[PDB]
């Protein structure tokens, strides 16, 4: 079995998807103009039916990690070399596919980014930057990207994180993980559920159904109350359990993943970088099931959030 749910697009269907993400292209200006964030969720209507099926049923399943979309064309040569920066990296020939992007996350839910994140940017990108190989960012490399929980800090993440992989040649693993109720006991459990954790005011890392509980946890950032011991071994436990069924998902050029951000925490295991044109590149996407529940954060009538 695999842990992740998994959807193949025939070359049919595939290209079908493709045509509707180059119409949009040709007729709206950028991704996150307002008009196509209110209109693409209504066109996604318009993808190929099994796919719009599989993403129906599959996000109503109680079990997977996430959502798999595997066998999307992408054309090297059209593509053009990966960009040596996020701020330079809306190329030509990756718009089609950040369009195809958007367009499968609107049967998700509502897309938003963050006015701290890449420019306020919706769709952003994920590659590596020359000198920030050892930080704790997605543009990292020589260093593994620690599993998390996507913005742990704010209770205003996101529901699913989407990963569109444009290219991936070294087949650089995404890493996954679900709460290990294989192996938590109870009492860890009780204090793992309870308020007495920093990501700042304290807060739970387990919330929901103790049989099913949905996970807030960053490896780099989380930590216990000031002195407190037992929420301090709750989490260590928790770490080396996490540590412990880690497993590996690869994202093949034409692979979109939707990851759940309340079942599963993710990273990326450590690579070389080529910085020859050719290095990993994905596009990104926040995704919640209901806007309104960061109408705090929201900046005016954009889709960007930002709080104080
Ligand atoms: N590294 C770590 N444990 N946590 C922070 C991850 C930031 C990542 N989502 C980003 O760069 O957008
Ligand atoms: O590179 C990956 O597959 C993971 C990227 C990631 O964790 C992120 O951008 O939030
Ligand atoms: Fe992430």
């Amino acid at each position: 079995v695999r842990p992740w749910s998994e959807f193949r697009l025939t070359p049919a269907e595939a290209a079908a998807a493709a045509a509707l993400a180059a119409r949009c292209a040709q007729r709206y200006d950028e991704t996150d103009g307002p008009e196509f964030l209110l209109d693409a969720p209504v066109i996604a209507h318009e993808l190929p039916r099994r796919l719009r099926t599989f993403m129906a049923r599959a996000r109503l399943d109680a079990w997977p990690h996430a959502l798999v979309v595997r066998g999307n064309p992408v054309d090297d040569a059209a593509l053009g070399s990966t960009p040596v920066h996020w701020r330079t990296a809306r190329t030509p020939g990756s718009r089609p596919l950040s369009f195809l992007l958007m367009l499968y996350a609107g049967l998700l839910g509502d897309v938003f980014g963050w006015a701290t994140q890449q420019d306020g940017r919706v769709v952003t990108d994920v590659l590596p930057i020359k000198g920030g190989e050892h930080t704790l960012v997605s543009s990292s490399s020589r260093q593994e990207l620690g599993w998390h929980t996507e913005d742990a800090f704010s209770p205003y993440r996101a529901d699913y994180v989407g990963l569109l992989s444009l290219r991936n040649p070294d087949g650089v693993a995404t890493t996954l993980a679900g709460v290990p109720l294989d192996d938590l006991d109870e009492r860890t459990l009780d204090v793992l559920f309870q308020e007495r954790f920093l990501i700042p005011e304290p807060v739970a890392i387990l919330t929901g159904h103790r049989a099913a509980p949905h996970l807030r946890v960053d490896g780099d950032f989380s930590a216990p109350a000031e002195g407190d011991e037992e929420a301090a071994a709750a989490l260590g436990t928790l770490r080396k359990l996490i540590d412990a069924s880690l497993y590996e998902l690869v994202l093949d050029q034409g692979d979109v993943a939707f990851i759940d951000n309340r079942r599963a925490v993710h990273g990326r295991r450590a690579f070389q970088p080529r910085y020859d044109g050719r290095d990993r590149w994905l596009k990104r996407i926040n995704i919640t099931r209901d806007l309104h529940r960061s109408r705090k954060a929201w900046a005016g009538d954009s889709r960007v959030l930002g709080q104080r």
